[PDB]
């Protein structure tokens, strides 16, 4: 089946500048700003649409590995659009998570940023409250960890 999990996020940063160290500069801004939230990369593609990310994660924890291919990226739109197609992040019952990140600017300077993510599970199978609980609690603090870095720089 199929089922859909929203986040959104405000900074007091502009898009623009989020959507730059997020996804354009994402592979030099991350272990600048937040190096201890993962372990390894290896990168096959440019960066554009098709680009897989290999990931690795720190030893002690749940999850070991996570793949990201790049579905797409308009920085006119500031639009990014990544899937999780490996790992053991998808447990057994996950086949795919489809996600969308959306920013958007607000009148006092700063953006939102709504990340929509599609989880394709097979058969009847449904991702637990737990598990979606436990990415928002971890992907607010990657958010939070390089905001901060972009608001220094």
């Amino acid at each position: 089946g199929v089922q859909t999990h929203v986040l959104e996020l405000t900074s007091s940063v502009s898009a623009e500048k989020i959507f730059q160290g997020f996804v354009i500069d994402v592979d030099t801004v991350l272990p600048k700003a937040a190096p201890g939230a993962y372990k390894s990369v290896e990168i096959k593609g440019d960066g554009g649409p098709g680009t897989l990310k290999i990931i690795t994660l720190p030893d002690g924890g749940p999850i070991t590995t996570m793949t990201l291919r790049i579905d797409g990226v308009n920085k006119e739109a500031l639009t990014f659009d990544y899937s999780v197609i490996d790992g053991d992040i998808l447990l057994g019952f996950i086949e795919s998570i489809e996600n969308h990140v959306v920013l958007v600017p607000t009148a006092d300077g700063g953006s939102i940023c709504k990340t929509t993510a599609i989880f394709h599970t097979k058969g009847d199978a449904v991702v637990p409250e737990e598990n979606i609980k436990y990415a928002n609690e971890q992907n607010t603090a990657l958010f939070k960890a390089l905001e901060a870095y972009l608001i220094a720089n």
